[PDB]
């Protein structure tokens, strides 16, 4: 909420009008009031100006004395229920009137040495008041600087009405007395006019049905009454009070004697812990979802109905207490030796030449409250889906993956699910898997760790892989070439999952599109060295030193948010020194998964 | 809310009961958990005690690792929706079990120097499971205190059931089934028993009717089923939002279509200042009264129903905005000379041989927010009922009073109103007259001021008066006599005004009982003269040095509270130092009102 | 300082126009800075945006990647050599520019749901770029509101030239070469044009000489050059350094070598306890007055001089040291038996039938450092000059009054000066004296304090009076009548002393239309008996209960300032209840004097 004055500042004694209206942006502002007045740096004692308690404007009292100086008002009011108050806000200029004999001077006897318009009460017809600053002496006197008040009178055929169109209701059972009232503006004889004002009207049992739809000061068609039905008014609109425990689905229904047609409704001041937890319908019914984050506490919730009959708030207290199944993390760690284990992925390698069946990870840790074994566990298989399975031990969480190439990394989503039933709560981690090779060249790439975890928002570098035993670290070259694929983890739905391909549109076709609308599903976007006279540009790149994956800073996004998932695209080498484009089938590998997330 | 835990100090590996049980005053405490455990002083990981999230008992995970020694437990529960937590509040001493051949020792190879009783799991049937504390020692090692865990059972023709009496409902349209099942215990077909348990039930079709109402292990009569009349559970609960302004009277009325029988209602949770300002009637409407001092704000009310069926809570918001009549003084001040006004009561003196009808006063302040000439005025005569008149002018509040004696004083309340209809606000204040005189042997005896304010809790002493000229102080006497009057202000209701009288029952002669059963209507209670050995003991009395009027501490009071009120009564003088309880008519008077109030 | 930020919320990648630009209050802003870019809510690390640091304008840096989201600014500057800071104060909403294949589309394979003008970068010739807001989609693909930047082309005979006049300067010994050029607009051979932009020039040796003074694109007289005198620029503008002692005049003269034609001054951030206390003249050499109030302390002083050529700002340092002659009062008391001495006027009583020569006193106290008696001292009369004289010993200080009359009070000024010479301190006060009389009806007419200290912002009431043994009360009236008279002590200069008289100009005639511009000389604004329907009107009056004068809040002022200086009045009284208007020689006083000071 914030608030300013505009308005007269230079006044006399004789001010009828608003001498200054508030303009303010946020809650509508109600209960004005002038909290102090000074003048000429002192307390003035008594109530010389007024405030419109509902509107802020403010007027002279006329039955006040009117001391010459300047006043500072201080004035508060209140918004959306708080308190405001703002010291010395407006400013009111009282003047002296001018001397008696000063017509529109009596005698020659007052000279005059300046002359300004004060105010005037795009011409209008109608009457325009004028008022002077003028300063004035007697013969021999110091001179004065007074305001003269309403000194001119100038008067200057005659209609719209705002707005020009409204509705009356057919009488029934329901209304059986319905009747109309336009605002002032600026074949049938049951509408009537107010000859002075111009009002519109029309009495109870005028006898108009839904559907039936020019004044003389002619204007034609200046007003539109439509006949309509019968809009019911909200009646009965309530909530019962809910308590429940955390993170289970709730419905939130209205009380079913509600009445009223057409209605809308809105949150009122929604508590912070509640926004984006509680969603409301076209009826007015909220629904909370399973594995909502609304804190253990005791909330107020008020909801708005407004139709054209009027508005009306209900209020209810929604209370969450903890569910004995409430848990927020597993961890299955890593065979790579890294440590401490949450500080990286959940990741295991197959070592080059082994069998994909003698890495069967179980899971170590929890904070589920019952223990590690009190959790059941599913899985499903997210890369590669064209070769690779996974399956998993309901009760011990053991995975097993089959069909995992050599060279090639794959993922799964594991779920723990605490408890049964409605109060049941699930967790879902990403683990990884890297099926190490010793391929062309007797390269034996291995980035440890083989995910890489990078916020979106910051970007960053991977590790630097090991080569392989032998490998001349000065003649490698490593470039991502092919076959890219995203996984949404926990981003916004329009972040689709898939690979990058023609025709299909996904989160990758947008990112390449962003890189430009001509990569296709080219290297491009990814590469260093199409992208060598500027590195900025790319969505990421490997650098020829040390061989890290660089990933750009604030590129991996869309519209409705930074990247939440796991990208793995097939990267190329070569050991003679060249571009590794055109690498044949042995030396091509994923090595590694890069796993966006601004938590990181 | 305030907690303890008792229970077991002492125990071993194989202890499966409870350990530790929590004592609480306050709201009934929930969710709670172990937020620490320390073992001898440092951090322990495992999760070796359990609590029960609804009892706060404690027990010990029997796969758990067990060292020796002192743990401690922290502990955090909430109350009434708020969380509490107690560092180390449980302690628990986990010892060592007792070497292996130990019986209820194998071939003499372990000594006993100590046996003690750990504790045994007035006697009752059943089995006892008997544990030790003993010291022992293999040949040549050094002793040690250990725990023999069920080292003993004792096992010692059997009927109570809580509570005896319950409740089954006739079926029928609103239900058609209904059944019936008692607690566990410590003609007709159709009550049944578990024969394992000894748990009565009764299937629905049970065909028993409203009014209508022995076990076998016989114990007669254990059991009383009595079949009674449907009641309706709560529905549809609930009130509206409400909005309205300052000091003005609302009915919040629970929705019409409330169903529920024989409910009870109570607040839950209400704000501070709220409190006594809404009242809850037997049908759950809430008043608020006109004169209420609830705070402009916005406020969140909850209320809770309960029946034999169960409980429901509904919440509204009462939201209370400036009333544009808002005001809460008046003042008329006085004409004693006395400043600043307001730290005396208003309060006017007629001269001395002067006339009532010279003595008209006008209001002079108000914090009305439209200014002192938009009240409108009202007067009611307080004292003296008897021969005393008071009129107002309606627009001016100009008070005159007819029919007031020489000598003494008189009193009437004048209402001040702002507005008109349901936001009109009224301002209720005392206005006092003393009419001077000079009685027997020119006495003229003013106290200024003469409207004593004395806060009842404290007590106090009065101005010394003026006597009159020439009048011999060293020879004046001055104490109550009779005629006591008492005109209750804002006390409570019990504080019922009037003349102290035989045979009439108000606060006056509360108060006299209060100094002795037998005081009648002497002036015994506020007499000098009748308590010169022990002035405390009085409820008042004139000091014979300056003649001041003496209120002793936390007297004026009953069961209900602090007096709020004013009190006069006749004193009478003697001129030649004696005591003047027998003064003839000329020598009397009443030249002071006493007013209490615990503000003062 | 305030600053906000207008501009375009929406724009794409190909943005080349001022995104943004600053509104500000205060002193100029410079130094701009972008101190944060923020994307969706995290740190955005690439220069995407720029701003001038000069102007404050935001721009779009064409270099920078340009993910779509909305871009939140953060802007520091410095104004009046100060660093401001203004979190997210420039809000920028990144679109994604409509597909590829769309026209002012390709083939129907792209469809348009929604349009909108997002700008057009009254009519104007010129041309006109308009960009659209749509919302796309290819077939089968979900919906995107995008930016089509630079869509449409609209290209719409020819001067104005700001300002229109121009100042060229003869050439001399002191600028032999003299050149012009006028701002780019929206007979002689010596002015040019440059084609392009119509530019006028003027080379030197052009011979234009003092006095002396139409484009074809014909505009005729666009332009007007004149030829004017040599102004000689800013040169040794400087001041010494400033060494004195508290209170003593000083003129602070600008170096005699200063060189520059027609040249204004200004103080540049002059420090709080400078202000009011050191005057700049037109030629820039400041004066401080003897008497001055700057504190002792070390300031630095900046002046700016300015002419046509430019500004150049000169900085000296003021040290003020202890004077040895500093003091701040002196006190006489008063002989009222009256305490503590400082909390009244000093003010001496003759009693009732005593003599003048009886009361002739002397000071008692100061903070003079070298003691009471190192003081001299001088005297004035102000009250009252047409019969009352007063002498003072210079040594001692004793005052001695003669010509006063019975029933009056008397004023004087009295200066005390410490030291001799440039570094002497005097300290000047009023001593008041009212000659007291048994006057008509056997009245003694006597207020304790006389001299009533009002506050003239807060208004107030003097003591009530003693009337005189046997004086009756209730039927004694009194009110001001005539003879007033004003003596300004330390208020504004426009505070003309002097008696209140037709055809004289003073304060009290400025006070007396202030209440009624028909007062003339009359007692009506002073007066009870004229006020009585409406006493807050009344400068002043006193009160017919107590016989207090009262002074209205808030008028005693005029628009210079509040009255600080003396007032006195006769006052007439009457002994049988009656508007004492009419009393004649014998019961006319002026026992009191009202002081009005804001102090009080
Ligand atoms: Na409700
Ligand atoms: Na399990
Ligand atoms: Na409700
Ligand atoms: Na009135
Ligand atoms: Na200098
Ligand atoms: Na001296």
């Amino acid at each position: 909420f914030t608030i300013y004055y505009t308005g007269m500042t230079d006044i006399g004694p004789s001010m009828t009008g608003v001498i200054s209206s508030p303009t303010y942006k946020g809650g509508t502002p109600y209960d004005f009031a002038i909290t102090r007045i000074t003048l000429d740096g002192e307390p003035f004692s008594d109530s010389i100006f007024a405030i419109d308690s509902e509107t802020g404007k403010i007027t002279l009292n006329s039955t006040s004395n009117t001391p010459v100086g300047l006043y500072k008002l201080s004035v508060a009011c209140y918004s959306n229920n708080n308190r405001y108050e703002y010291t010395d806000i407006v400013e009111i200029n009282m003047m002296k009137p001018v001397p008696d004999g000063i017509k529109t001077t009596e005698g020659n006897h007052i000279s005059i040495s300046n002359y300004t318009i004060a105010s005037a009460m795009n011409i209008q017809p109608g009457k325009y008041i004028l008022s002077f600053k003028l300063t004035t002496a007697a013969t021999g006197e110091d001179p004065e600087k007074g305001i003269f008040e309403n000194a001119l009178e100038i008067n200057v055929r005659p209609l719209i009405y705002t707005p020009d169109e409204g509705k009356i209701e057919e009488e029934g059972e329901r209304s059986p007395e319905t009747t109309f009232q336009s605002n002032i503006p600026a074949n049938t004889d049951k509408i009537t006019i107010d000859p002075t004002t111009g009002v519109l009207s029309v009495a109870a049992h005028h006898g108009f049905k839904d559907g039936e739809k020019s004044v003389k000061a002619v204007f034609e068609n200046v007003f539109t009454l439509n006949t309509v039905e019968f809009i019911e008014p909200i009646a009965n609109f309530g909530y019962a009070d809910v308590n429940d425990v955390q993170a289970v689905e709730i419905d939130i229904n209205k009380n079913e004697n509600f009445k009223g047609d057409e209605v809308k409704y809105e949150f009122v001041n929604l508590p912070t812990d509640l926004q984006g937890e509680l969603a409301l319908d076209l009826d007015g019914n909220i629904a909370i979802k399973k594995g909502n984050k609304i804190p253990v506490g005791q909330y107020t919730v008020q909801v708005m109905a407004t139709n054209t009959k009027g508005s009306e708030t209900a209020t209810f207290t929604l209370t969450i207490t903890a569910n004995p199944n409430y848990f927020t993390y597993f961890r299955y760690g890593n065979n790579l030796g890294l440590t401490p284990i949450e500080n990286y992925a959940d990741q295991f390698r197959i070592e080059a030449g082994g069998k994909l069946n003698s890495v069967k990870p179980v899971p170590t840790a929890t904070d589920a409250k019952d223990g590690l074994s009190s959790l059941k566990w599913e899985v499903e298989l997210k890369h590669n889906p064209n070769n690779t399975k996974a399956t998993i031990n309901e009760s011990t969480g053991q995975i097993t993956i089959t069909g995992l190439k050599q060279g090639q990394c794959g993922m799964v989503m594991v779920t723990a699910t605490a408890g049964e039933g409605k109060t049941a709560v699930s967790v879902k981690q990403p683990v990884f898997f890297h099926f190490s090779m010793i391929s062309d060249s007797n390269v034996q790439l291995e980035y440890t760790p083989f995910v890489f975890q990078v916020n979106p928002a910051r970007g960053g570098e991977s590790i630097a892989p090991s080569l392989g035993a032998g490998i001349d670290k000065s003649t490698f070259r490593l470039d991502y070439r092919r076959d890219f694929f995203y996984y949404n983890i926990a981003g916004p739905d329009s972040h689709i999952s898939g690979a990058l391909a023609q025709k299909v549109d996904n989160f990758l076709s947008e990112m390449w599109n962003s890189y430009d609308a001509t990569a296709g599903t080219s290297r491009k976007p990814m590469s260093y060295f199409e992208n060598t006279t500027n590195l900025s540009k790319a969505l990421g790149y490997i650098d020829q030193t040390d061989f890290k994956v660089h990933i750009n800073p604030n590129l991996w996004r869309n519209k409705d948010g930074y990247a939440n998932g796991a990208m793995i695209g097939q990267i190329t080498y070569d050991v003679t020194g060249k571009d590794p484009q055109a690498a044949t089938s042995g030396a091509r590998v994923s090595p590694i998964f890069i796993w966006f997330d601004t938590k990181f």
